């Protein structure tokens, strides 16, 4: 059996074992912001990051036919401080080809360059949505199942607990193909679930990279930040 | 569409849209006890109580062949006072035919009478299991889903916080056949999930009964309180 795992209680700047990308970093006081913090305090908007495992994941195996079951937790905190514009974009949790670079920000929150359902995009993501663009439901925010396409194959909308710290629970299930998330707000107790089947040997690569990315508005102020407290990973292919 | 709802913040002794059966009881506190605490504020041992919703909840449709998507959440708490012996059984959230009464108690939960799985129980239940009978996978406590058989197709070891409320989301979505369970200690943060496919036509009639069911142990001071603070319920057939 391989098995691989990590688990940051906090981040510390400088760590070798993540791979920072556009906006994203690790602040003295051990957090991630995926997206850019001015100088005012507010966050930023045109703003695209990203952090990435440095090791790839092997997830599936061509052989054998076998496919890993995984299971990741991570917590984070989304501050919308203005009325308007609308706040945007969102972060999302994703899996995909190994050495890869930003994609497009904005709405396709650093993972896609447009919205079709492309089998090339070799992408698997989780998103935690909070801009409504025309290939989304009309509630936002809303935690979405990606599947090769930023155009979910399943949506669940929940409520925002500003500046609040949201915990998520991720768990992937090979023998069922069952991709299983659930979001907490421990301030408020409310409990999100979603579920849907998902065949990763239909969508990912045999190795990929593990990440995190959040992006913010394409106009001025349509912004909020994607902070994130902690993430823990591990991963077992039968073989 | 044929929609059924309930929601219970506290429970009201007297009320008459819940069947209470066996050790069943509504404290003037507002608490449902499912199974029985003697006058020294210890629980019983030997002991078995249900209580069903008034309502039968149509689940499916012979005729069209649509099913019902539901979702339920409660609140509980588990109290396990003695070192010695074991605790025991659990309790049970379950959908069955409609008019039952209770069955064996124990480790069978008031809901089965043996361990064999028979299509003739038409039950599906979602259990929170205290002991580690010979059927039951060796870590206990451990949530459970339960088809047509105690000895449940897909199980999940959990950490009891004693005597702290959980909070709990069970949810099935027709389309994609997945009943999805989370349980959370707001005082601990913990939070598990547990996820697995069942076709409902296969095992339920098409109208059910809705409850839930606790039980102590088969002998002298294996027990443990089963206490119920909250449940709602929400079922749509599409038809
Ligand atoms: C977070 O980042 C940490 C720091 O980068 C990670 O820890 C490193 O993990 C490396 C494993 O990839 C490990 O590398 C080995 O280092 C050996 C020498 O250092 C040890 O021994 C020294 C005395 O001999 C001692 O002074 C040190 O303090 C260490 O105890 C070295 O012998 C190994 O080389 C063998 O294996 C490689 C691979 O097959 C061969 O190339 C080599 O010929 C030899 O056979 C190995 O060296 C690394 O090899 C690859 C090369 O590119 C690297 O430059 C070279 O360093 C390294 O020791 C530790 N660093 C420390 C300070 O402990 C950490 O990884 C996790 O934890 C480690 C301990 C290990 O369990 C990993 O599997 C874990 O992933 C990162 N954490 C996470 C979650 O990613
Ligand atoms: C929790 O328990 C509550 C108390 O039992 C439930 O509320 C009851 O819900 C009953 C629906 O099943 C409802 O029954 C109807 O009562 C009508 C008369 O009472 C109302 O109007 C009076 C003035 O006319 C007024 O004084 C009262 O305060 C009420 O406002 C009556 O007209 C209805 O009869 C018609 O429909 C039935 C069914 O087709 C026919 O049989 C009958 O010929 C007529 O056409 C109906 O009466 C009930 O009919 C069935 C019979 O066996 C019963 O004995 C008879 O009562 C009842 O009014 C309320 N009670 C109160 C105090 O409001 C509650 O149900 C939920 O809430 C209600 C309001 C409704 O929305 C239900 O659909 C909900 O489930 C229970 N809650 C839950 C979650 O289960
Ligand atoms: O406003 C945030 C929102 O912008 C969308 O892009 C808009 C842009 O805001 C507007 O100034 C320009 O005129 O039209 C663009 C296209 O709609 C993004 O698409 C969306 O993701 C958010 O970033
Ligand atoms: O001890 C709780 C546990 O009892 C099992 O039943 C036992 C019983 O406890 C013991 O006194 C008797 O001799 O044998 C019985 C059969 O094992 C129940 O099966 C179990 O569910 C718990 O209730
Ligand atoms: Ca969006
Ligand atoms: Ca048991
Ligand atoms: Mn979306
Ligand atoms: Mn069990």
């Amino acid at each position: 059996v391989e098995t691989i795992s990590f688990s940051f209680s906090e981040f510390e700047p400088g760590n070798d074992n993540l791979t920072l990308q556009g906006a994203a970093l690790i602040t003295q006081s051990g957090v991630l912001q995926l997206t850019k913090i001015n100088q005012n305090g507010m966050p930023a908007w045109d703003s695209t990051g990203r952090t990435l495992y440095a090791k790839p994941v092997h997830i599936w195996d061509m052989t054998t036919g076998t496919v890993a079951s995984f299971e990741t937790r991570f917590s984070f905190s989304i501050e919308q401080p203005y009325t308007r514009p609308l706040p945007a974009d969102g972060l999302v949790f994703f899996m995909g080809p190994t050495k890869s670079k930003p994609a497009q920000g904005y709405g396709y929150l650093g993972i896609f360059n447009n919205s079709k359902q492309d089998n090339s995009y070799q992408t698997l993501g989780v998103e935690f949505d909070t801009f409504s663009n025309p290939w989304d439901p009309p509630q936002v925010p809303h935690i979405g199942i990606d599947v090769n396409s930023i155009r979910s194959i399943k949506t669940q909308p929940f409520q925002l607990d500003n500046g609040q710290v949201a915990n998520v629970v991720i768990k992937y299930d090979a023998s069922s193909k069952i991709l299983h998330a659930v979001l907490v707000y421990p301030s408020s107790g409310a409990i999100y679930t979603i579920a849907e089947i998902v065949d990763v040997k239909q969508v990912l690569p045999e190795w990929v990279d593990v990440g995190l990315s959040g992006a913010t508005g394409a106009q001025r102020d349509a912004a909020e930040t994607h902070d994130v407290y902690s993430w823990s990973f591990q991963a077992s292919l039968p073989e």
